[PDB]
């Protein structure tokens, strides 16, 4: 009353949770780090994703419908970083307090919300593609089509949102956390309403995808055993340059799938630790969930949205191709060599004169036109 005080942790527009109050304040330096640190991720991430969008949307050698996913992901993880990063969290941090609106805090999360599920759920979609290009027997393969793709996207979106929109209507809720500088979902209060949402969040916005992801990269792994007989047995029926077109086109997609695995490898590790912390604080030793118990790990997890680019930039071919032509200075520590792209190119050579036995071909692979 007339210049209100209580402690550091007091935040005028947001109802802190008692738990975050029962501790003593973190030092002036962690906040700044927490600032500086998540500033770096605003940059890096809105960098990569931006580029990534920019390349994959312009570079002609990449208009493959399957990639519109890459786009989507580059997109999600961008937004995320944009918002989740600067300006909100970094300032809250530089000023040990969350300057922005209550709704500011409500959104900050929702965003991350959508865009956490987006990235993850999306990988699934990709993984679906790889299965249609590698797990199913050579004979039955279906490459991605501008149509299917765009539907999936939309399935994704609706979804991504659905499971994070809950809190925006009181089922669960978003407030401050850790050092009260960022914002996040409510995993403390164990009432019937909050707890109910929380579990859907885990099963629906997270496991739900994982099941699918795993379901593929197994069905694929196991169907490779079979591939060597198919790449050797239909390696008899062909010329010396159509076999390379078959192995090169089978040696490449492979990589794409290998890459996306290393991503899901990425996503899985950065979120789960915090994720674990979450459930704990929702089911076990709440006394444990100390400041660092939530904040130090929620960082690694927000960070999860800025690796893909770096990862790609050390392993995707066609990409590096485009990097180097407009932005080589980035590949400064992982330079390009004309070699890598050969494997691909030979996938797109044409047909008049080579392979025509007395058992003529017509394959079934997305060529319908009105
Ligand atoms: C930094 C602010 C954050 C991370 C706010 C919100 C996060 C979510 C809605 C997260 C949902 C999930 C994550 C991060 C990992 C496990 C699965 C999940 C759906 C509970
Ligand atoms: C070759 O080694 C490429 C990586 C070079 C590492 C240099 C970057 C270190 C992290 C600094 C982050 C940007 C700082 C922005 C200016 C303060
Ligand atoms: C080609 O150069 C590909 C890019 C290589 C990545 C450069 C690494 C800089 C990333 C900064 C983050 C590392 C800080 C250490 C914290 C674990």
């Amino acid at each position: 009353d007339l210049r209100d005080n209580e402690t550091w942790w007091y935040n005028p527009s947001i109802i802190v949770h008692p738990h975050w109050r029962e501790f003593d304040q973190v030092p002036d330096a962690v906040y700044y780090s927490l600032g500086i640190f998540i500033g770096i991720c605003g940059i890096i991430g809105c960098g990569g994703n931006g580029i990534v969008i920019y390349l994959f949307t312009k570079t002609k050698s990449l208009q493959t419908p399957a990639n519109m996913f890459i786009i989507n992901l580059a997109f999600s993880d961008f937004t995320f970083s944009l918002v989740n990063g600067f300006p909100l969290m970094t300032i809250s941090c530089f000023l040990k307090k969350w300057i922005f609106g209550f709704a500011a805090c409500k959104v900050y999360g929702f965003i991350g919300g959508i865009f956490g599920f987006m990235s993850i759920m999306t990988m699934a979609m990709i993984s679906i593609d790889r299965y249609n290009v590698i797990g199913r027997p050579m004979a039955a393969s279906k490459k991605m089509s501008h149509r299917r793709a765009f539907i999936m996207i939309i399935f994704v979106w609706l979804w991504s949102v659905l499971w994070a929109i809950g809190p925006i209507f009181g089922w669960g809720a978003y407030t401050l956390e850790g050092v009260l500088c960022n914002c996040s979902f409510d995993y403390i209060s164990r009432d019937s309403t909050t707890r109910s949402n929380i579990l859907c969040m885990f099963i629906l916005g997270f496991f739900g995808p994982i099941l699918i992801i795993f379901f593929c990269y197994f069905n694929i792994v196991m169907s490779v055993s079979n591939h060597e007989k198919e790449m050797a047995a239909m390696a008899k029926r062909l010329n010396a340059k159509e076999l390379r077109k078959a192995q090169a086109g089978a040696n490449a997609e492979m990589r794409l799938a290998k890459i996306s695995i290393v991503i899901v490898s990425q996503f899985l590790l950065s979120w789960s630790p915090y994720a674990v912390v979450a459930l704990l604080a929702q089911f076990g030793p709440l006394e444990w969930v100390t400041p660092y118990a939530a904040q130090l790990p929620v960082m690694f997890a927000k960070a999860s949205a800025i690796h893909n680019p770096m990862i790609y930039s050390v392993s995707h071919p066609k990409f590096r191709e485009a990097i180097s032509q407009t932005f080589p200075w980035v590949l400064t520590c992982c330079q390009f060599d004309d070699k890598e792209t050969e494997d691909d190119k030979d996938a797109e050579t044409e047909i008049p004169a080579g392979e025509s036995s007395d058992a003529a071909p017509s394959a079934d692979a997305a060529q319908m036109k009105e």
